[PDB]
């Protein structure tokens, strides 16, 4: 299962309404779930190491991490915080969060790969889970 590619969003479940529950305000959900800020996804697999990175039509952003090893990257929300992730099988990587400051709801998110070639993710905070979905270029 090599997770590497360049993917494109096909499907988006839950996410502004994830982005209510959490206070962000109407004005940053619109433009968070409008086609402008759609996410093209860069993955680069070598073995346990990954580099993902997120653009949109106005931003861009890099992680380098290694599972099993702790790194820091940025709630849904923007909230700094420290992340480990680990494999839940072959095809199926999860990640646990904890903020860096303060008190908020548990966040995590999950990336795996279907036979067919698929990415899934979802991310969760408390009881709320969003899924999108990607497929390769």
């Amino acid at each position: 299962p090599n997770f590497s590619g360049n993917w494109k969003i096909i499907r988006s479940e839950n996410f502004e309404e994830l982005l209510k529950v959490l206070g962000v305000n109407v004005m940053l959900r619109k433009i968070a779930v409008a086609a402008a800020s759609k996410p093209a996804v860069e993955i680069k697999q070598e073995g346990d190491t990954f580099y993902i990175k997120t653009s949109t039509t106005v931003e861009t952003t890099e992680i380098n991490f290694k599972v099993g090893e702790e790194f820091e990257e940025q709630t849904v929300d923007g909230r700094p915080c420290k992340s480990l992730v680990k494999w839940e099988s072959e095809n199926k990587m999860v990640c646990e969060q904890k903020l860096l400051k303060g008190e908020g709801p548990k966040t995590s998110w999950t990336l795996e790969l279907t036979n067919d070639g698929e990415l899934i993710e979802t991310m969760t905070a408390d009881d709320v889970v969003c899924t999108k979905v990607y497929v390769r270029e």
